[PDB]
């Protein structure tokens, strides 16, 4: 599913990311924009041989199992395919574990490089929430 911006903002709010770990909703929306362009089905093979899955590009070496990443820990206890669903629940639940891991949203390089410190509230502006 490719979400529009305000549609994803409302889904992420409904799923409890607004202010999760202190990160306002616009941070999550901005991160999803730059990780996946709001496409739940996005997959990308990483240089380390792992693959990133879903709207927040969650990684098969640490977080989900894809059966093809040597060393996998599957700390979210889910198949990586679950992160591609039109239902964002599994992505949200695993993202909540990731952002709790110690470095906050810096676990997403794209958030650090493109969202952190910017006017992230712009990503929610205008939306009925
Ligand atoms: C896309 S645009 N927006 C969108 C579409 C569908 C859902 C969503 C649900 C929304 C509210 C609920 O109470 C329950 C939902 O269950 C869903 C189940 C599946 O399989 C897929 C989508 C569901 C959302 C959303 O989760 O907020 C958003």
């Amino acid at each position: 599913k490719v979400f529009g911006r305000c549609e994803l903002a409302a889904a992420m709010k409904r799923h409890g990311l607004d202010n999760y770990r202190g990160y306002s909703l616009g941070n999550w929306v901005c991160a999803a924009k730059f990780e996946s362009n709001f496409n739940t089905q996005a997959t990308n093979r990483n240089t380390d041989g792992s693959t990133d899955y879903g709207i927040l590009q969650i990684n098969s070496r640490w977080w989900c199992n894809d059966g093809r990443t040597p060393g996998s820990r599957n700390l979210c206890n889910i198949p990586c395919s679950a992160l591609l669903s039109s239902d964002i629940t599994a992505s949200v639940n695993c993202a909540k574990k990731i952002v709790s891991d110690g470095n906050g949203m810096n676990a997403w390089v794209a958030w650090r490089n493109r969202c952190k410190g910017t006017d992230v509230q712009a990503w929610i502006r205008g939306c009925r929430l």
